C-alpha cells in the first residue's frame, strides 16, 4: 500500500505492516488504532494513546485550523481527503511530516496517515 | 515476527512490513538493506544509506567497542546474537533504542534490529 494512494481506505497486526504511520480516529477525534510506524516516527507509545484524543491530548500542536479544523469540517460534511505538511512537537523533538487525512470506507472513522518529509 | 525472537534470521517489500527497524550488513559493515521503520526511528533516508558503512558513515556513534566492537568479534568468530541498549545521535536527535544484532542464516550477512526504548 503506497502513501497517498487513491484506494487506501478500501485496502485498509496488518496495520503494523504499513510502512508509514497510520492512526484511526472516530468523529470525535479519539484514537481507535495507532500503528507501530507512528510510534517509530514520534516516540509516542502506541499502547498508551488508544482512547485518547489525538487533537486535544496526544498531539496538541494539531489543534489548529490547519489540521483539527480540516478534520472537523470533514467529519461534519463527509468530505475528507487531504494532504498537507505539518510539524509535530508536543513532548517530542520537532518533526516535519507529510499528512494524509481521509474518511474511512465505512464513514464512521477517519484515517490520519503520516510519513517523515 | 517479534523483536528478539529466537528464529528471526530464519524468517527473514516484506522487509518494510516489519514493525521495527531492520538493517542488513555485510561483514565489512556496509549496508545492503535498510527498512522503512529504521528511517521512521532515526530520520535517515533508506535510499541514501544503502552501500554506506553503518559504523563509519551512517551511524558513527556506533563506532565504539560496545557496538562496532561486538560486530567485528561476531564477524570474525561466526558467533553473533546479542541484545543491548544504545543511543543514536549523529546528525539526528538523540534517540534511545534497543538493538539486537544477529548473524544471518547464510553466514554472509549480519542483521541489526532496532526499536525505541
Ligand atoms: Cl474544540
Ligand atoms: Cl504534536
Ligand atoms: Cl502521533
Ligand atoms: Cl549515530
Ligand atoms: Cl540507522
Ligand atoms: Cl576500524
Amino acid at each position: 500500500v503506497a502513501f497517498g494512494s487513491e484506494d487506501i481506505e478500501n485496502t485498509l497486526g496488518q496495520l503494523d505492516g504499513l510502512a508509514f504511520g497510520a492512526i484511526q480516529l472516530d468523529g470525535d477525534g479519539n484514537i481507535l488504532q495507532y500503528n507501530a510506524a507512528e510510534g517509530d516516527i514520534t516516540g509516542r507509545d502506541p499502547k498508551q494513546v488508544i482512547g485518547k484524543n489525538f487533537f486535544k491530548d496526544v498531539a496538541p500542536c494539531t489543534d489548529s485550523p490547519e489540521f483539527y479544523g480540516k478534520f472537523k469540517e470533514g467529519v461534519a460534511s463527509g468530505n475528507l481527503n487531504t494532504m498537507f505538511e505539518y510539524t509535530f512537537d508536543y513532548q517530542m523533538t520537532p518533526t516535519k511530516v507529510k499528512v494524509h487525512m481521509k474518511k474511512a470506507l465505512s464513514g464512521d472513522s477517519y484515517w490520519v496517515f503520516v510519513k517523515r518529509v
